């Protein structure tokens, strides 16, 4: 009785046929996917950028009847680094179907932004939730000074942001939702014993996005580096109005 | 929490990117899905296949650890023609993802079969549910002799078939499950009067299927027939 698509992975098999891997996205042995890339003992490496994005596209919208998407999407993921300063981040995100990655976008680009354009609201079509563990102010000049979850809407320039706390291998549980009637994303976050953070930004969606896109996860490093571990990802789209 | 896919469509749009088109379906103005050719003022024509099947592969079971899915889906139809004998039928089918339209399939094959091998179960990797309006015992030697559904496994000849009524212009809802602790196939179909169908068979679809396949309709006319209007459509798969 609705138009709709969901999907749920517990953990991310070695040849899953519904996944687009970009960059260095690869499988590790454990059916845990590896955003950006290892050396052979599995430590992390400099200057990585990788994507998975779900094969299937979401509908935004639907103009004849007025409706538009709700999203609702949980996941499971853990960062790990030898470094002091790991870096740069995991971000889910919501960008065009042919969406690839851009040159020049590792490191504090998260693999989401050319650096020509990164700044730049009209060059974009992205709305992502970003998890930044590196902020030095003369490189990354667009952070705030801490580690933060962001709202980015065309641009690595978060529209909002919150302190966050990086913990080194735990697990953070993330639910990001689109309520279309608000228009608003919010995101809530928890790592296993309670510790929550929250943030939410209004932004209309149909006036950022193409009516079809395609959802999933990105990452990377500079000159510093961590492992992004996604463990888990479920995902559900209903059209309403 | 699982893995697993669901998707549904209360109707479908010009443009529905995420299904695949094969041969003549198409979509109507009125966001009904037909699987079967037209004329230019919507009259159905002889010897037409379409089939469409969801992009997404649905994994039906895992070699290296034996899980295995459960699937439900359901979905409605009806079957409109200005023909005494209306033909030749609809089917819900789950296939190997690289499934095209056999050639000759057309007619009592319902795009799902060639001739040569539509009764060679070691030739075909298909399980269908078929809908199945037209029964001639001279051209469709396979079938009972009578309109009917039925559960076809690798062949158009069915494992299960039971008596059904084809009503011109109304609605069959239908759900079909696999049940993977049973291997049972389960089919139940109702009209708007309430007017019932059922029907079961067990098969182990991991002996007949390959690890990934994907999932959709078909249907066909030859001599005689009839347009195919899919309505709706959900599908979930878990795999356990
Ligand atoms: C010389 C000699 O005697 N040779 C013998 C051969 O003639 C025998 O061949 C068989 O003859 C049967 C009788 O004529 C044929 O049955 C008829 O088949 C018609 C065509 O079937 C099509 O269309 C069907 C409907 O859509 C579809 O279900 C079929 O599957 C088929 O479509 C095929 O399917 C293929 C896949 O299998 C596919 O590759 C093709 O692409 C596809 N074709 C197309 C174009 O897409 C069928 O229409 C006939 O049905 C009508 O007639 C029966 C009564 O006979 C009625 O019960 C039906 O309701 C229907 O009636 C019609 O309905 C209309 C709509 O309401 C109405 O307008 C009409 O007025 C009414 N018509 C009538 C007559 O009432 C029917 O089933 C059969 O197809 C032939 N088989 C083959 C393989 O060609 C042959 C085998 O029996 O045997 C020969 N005899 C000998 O060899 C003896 C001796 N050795 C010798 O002489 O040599
Ligand atoms: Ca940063
Ligand atoms: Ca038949
Ligand atoms: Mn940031
Ligand atoms: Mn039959």
């Amino acid at each position: 009785s609705t138009d709709s698509l969901s999907f749920s992975f517990i953990n991310f098999d070695r040849d899953e046929r519904n996944l687009i891997f970009q960059g260095d996205a690869h499988t590790s042995r454990n059916n845990i996917l590896q955003l950006t890339r290892t050396d052979s003992n599995g430590a992390p490496v400099r200057s990585t950028v990788g994507r998975i994005l779900h094969s299937a596209q979401v509908r935004l919208w639907e103009k004849s009847t007025n409706r538009v998407a709700n999203l609702q999407t949980q996941f499971s993921f853990f960062l790990s680094s030898p470094l002091s300063n790991p870096a740069d981040g995991i971000a889910f995100f919501i960008a065009p179907p042919d969406t690839t990655i851009p040159s020049g976008s590792a490191g504090g680009l998260l693999g989401l932004f050319n650096p020509r354009t990164a700044l730049n609201e009209s060059a974009n079509q992205v709305l992502a939730v970003e998890f930044d563990t590196f902020f030095a102010q003369n490189s990354n000049t667009w952070d705030p000074n801490y580690q933060h979850i962001g709202i980015d809407v065309n641009s690595i320039r978060s529209s909002k942001v919150v302190r966050w706390e990086r913990r080194e291998g735990k697990t953070l549980n993330v639910l990001v939702t689109y309520n279309p009637s608000t228009r608003t994303i919010d995101v809530v976050a928890t790592y296993p014993d309670g510790q929550r953070y929250q943030l939410s930004h209004v932004v209309d969606l149909t006036t950022i996005l193409p009516e079809w896109v395609r959802v999933g996860f990105s990452a990377a490093s500079g000159e510093q580096f961590q492992t992004h571990n996604l463990e888990s990802w479920s995902f559900t789209s209903t059209l309403l109005y």
